[PDB]
């Protein structure tokens, strides 16, 4: 799970 970046 979670997520992050940077975009
Ligand atoms: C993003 O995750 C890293 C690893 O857990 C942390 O060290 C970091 O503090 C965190 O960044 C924060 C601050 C930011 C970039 N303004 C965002 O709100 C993110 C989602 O959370």
């Amino acid at each position: 799970x979670x997520n992050x970046x940077y975009x």
